[PDB]
């Protein structure tokens, strides 16, 4: 009774399936998927952040030259001047004219608010996806677990053991490389680490936050200060960091395909409703009920009565069930064509019940499974007016 | 379900039309047009006496 089934990869809708055990009494399903988040595989390849120049005061030797050296800083930019006088609160201080010596230097370093407000870029792989899956199952009513997609994990959580995926649409929406920024997520290709053109985005390049080491191509060039006055021309970009904030790209969870969201948080990409997932459950038999319990229903008849040709479960149909108990009594369309809100139908001796669903062909000849009885609740539809609310129940278009 | 109804200008008699909207119960309508009254663009030319 392992029930394989292919189910379409779709959130927030439960795909009722039905357990046809042959010698006991079959169990519907209740699968509802409701969520597809992604985490595939990645890697923090550096963060960027806007720059500060944290300009080391310079150097005034008041006579004579002062060479400066390469040190290590990152875009450690130095270039020795002469020519200066330097008004420093007493007029100039220096007493020579042309001998008087400046050293400016400066170097790039993170922001304070590159440890929190930065782009981030990432090396994308494909990872594995999960899903919350609940299941109010059966009689069993519930269970809401964690669970994977490749096509051998199990997860006993509740009673059931079920086995998902892989699904066959491997469409990742993060692009191989990505940049990513505090929620809005951008399948961007960054240029690299070590790389990144000043004015750029990535002009400043850190592996991390923590990490001293980094690339800044700034194009930070010192310019001699004027007429006498001590200060530090620093001519240089404004990061592309700051651009990249107000001339970007727009967000993935705002222009990917196939219907996914986004999150800072472990890089998932929820709710992408795209192709199918081959699933498979090995159901508790205690949960099964024998056959020989629930009333035998056949001898019925079942018709439409006021078929909405629609999403939401307006088609209703009553059904004269002709009963030899009274219980319950699972039901499901084994059909695709009719989508049914109730799992399960109450019976008393032979009465009558109306279900709730909905269809999409004009005349829904989809079989009804009462409990081991079909029938073909043939009949005809109505188009509704009123379309404007979230997504739908149906969802099982085809030709018509 | 916006009910369009041709429907006959006369005064004192309901038109029991019936909603047929495709999904939920119908409803009947009961619509009398208990009044006619017009009041057509004027102007007071001169009053006599």
């Amino acid at each position: 009774y392992e029930h394989t089934a292919v189910m379409p990869n779709k959130v927030g809708i439960p795909y009722k399936a039905l357990v046809e055990r042959p010698g006991y009494a079959p169990v519907h399903l209740q699968i509802q998927l409701v969520n597809t988040r992604i985490i595939p595989s990645t890697n923090l390849e550096y963060i960027t952040c806007k720059y500060k120049t944290k300009v080391p005061s310079p150097v005034v030797k008041c006579c004579g030259a002062t060479q400066c050296t390469s040190k290590p800083h990152p875009d450690y930019q130095c270039q020795v001047f002469t020519g200066v006088y330097p008004f420093m609160w007493g007029g100039a201080y220096c007493f020579c004219d042309t001998e008087n010596t400046q050293m400016s230097e400066a170097y790039v370093e993170r922001s304070e608010e590159c440890s929190i407000d930065h782009a981030k870029a990432y090396k994308v792989h494909t990872g594995t996806v999960q899903a919350m899956v609940n299941i109010t199952y059966g009689s069993v009513s519930w269970r809401s677990a964690d669970v994977y997609v490749n096509g051998e994990t199990p997860a006993k959580i509740g009673d059931a053991k079920l086995i998902i995926g892989p699904l066959s649409s491997a469409w990742s929406p993060f692009d191989n490389k990505v940049v990513v920024y505090g929620h809005e997520v951008y399948n961007y290709d960054f240029p690299e680490y070590g790389t990144g053109k000043a004015g750029s985005f990535g002009d400043l390049q850190s592996r991390t936050s923590t990490s001293n080491d980094l690339y800044a191509n700034t194009n930070l060039k010192l310019q001699r200060p004027q007429a006498g006055i001590v200060h530090t021309p620093f001519t240089q970009a404004p990061s592309g960091f700051e651009r990249w904030k107000r001339d970007k790209g727009a967000p993935l969870n705002d222009v990917a395909p196939f219907g996914c969201s986004i999150a800072l948080e472990p890089l998932r990409a929820e709710n992408c409703a795209v192709g199918s997932i081959p699933i498979s459950i090995d159901i508790p038999d205690a949960a099964f009920t024998r056959i020989s319990e629930t009333p035998t229903v056949s001898d019925l008849e079942c018709k439409i009565t006021e078929c909405t040709y629609a999403s939401d479960f307006g088609g209703i149909a009553t059904v004269a069930y002709k009963s030899s108990k009274a219980g319950n009594c699972p039901i499901h369309s084994p059909s695709g064509v009719a989508v049914i809100k109730e799992n399960d139908v109450t019976l008393a001796e032979s009465g009558s019940f109306t279900f709730h669903f909905s269809t999409a062909n004009i005349h829904p000849a989809f079989k009804l499974q009462v409990c081991t009885s079909a029938v073909t609740c043939k009949g005809d539809c109505k188009p509704p007016k009123d379309h404007i609310v979230d997504y739908p129940a149906q969802h099982t278009e085809s030709f018509t």
